């Protein structure tokens, strides 16, 4: 998988934990661990942003960045903010597909990522999607992608258990470890 290219998008503008730990900071730090892990594999990476200031780039500029780079894979990292009883990840992908990449490779990426997140010990969401996957038509960022692309909601920031992982350096590395197995797993198929 060395020499392949991955675009990493730490979610910014589509909540926070109870303690006030922001999504944009969680995704940033976890994104950097994922990047470092990928770099160790000889995988080439780009971030959607270069800092974790209060503002980040718009949905169109990030798409233009991703598409211009022609990555092997695009992975966006987010966290949810729904009912606190809800915990765990779900992997979002474009459906119905708007091109052939979305119809196949992006679905494969989503499936492999789902499998690896569970195996790495991150629980599949109990409150959304099915078995940790969610195909949907409403997200502009997935819809506009022309290369393999998924958007991972790593958990619900309002959930006590997810929050505990998110707020912890060790927890963020565990998410990153899971993520790299998912990314590396998909790249190997390509």
């Amino acid at each position: 998988i060395a020499g392949m290219v991955v675009f990493i998008d730490p979610g910014h503008n589509g909540t926070s934990t109870n303690s006030g730990y922001p999504e944009h900071t969680f995704t940033w730090e976890t994104g950097l661990r994922l990047r470092a892990a990928l770099n160790a594999l000889g995988v080439r990476t780009a971030l959607s942003r270069g800092n974790d200031n209060a503002l980040g780039p718009c949905v169109d500029e990030r798409a233009n960045m991703a598409n211009a780079l022609r990555p092997n894979a695009i992975v966006s990292l987010h966290a949810d903010g729904g009912p606190a009883s809800g915990r765990g990840f779900h992997v979002n992908y474009s459906a119905p597909p708007l091109n052939a990449i979305q119809a196949g490779p992006s679905v494969q990426f989503a499936r492999i990522m789902r499998d690896q997140l569970q195996a790495s010990g991150i629980p599949k969401a109990n409150y959304i999607g099915q078995d940790g996957l969610y195909g949907r038509s409403d997200l502009a960022g997935l819809n506009l992608a022309q290369y393999p692309s998924i958007l991972v909601e790593l958990g619900n920031m309002k959930n006590p258990a997810d929050s505990a992982l998110m707020e912890s350096a060790e927890g963020r590395q565990k998410y990153a470890n899971a993520l790299v197995r998912g990314v590396a797993g998909f790249l190997a198929t390509q």
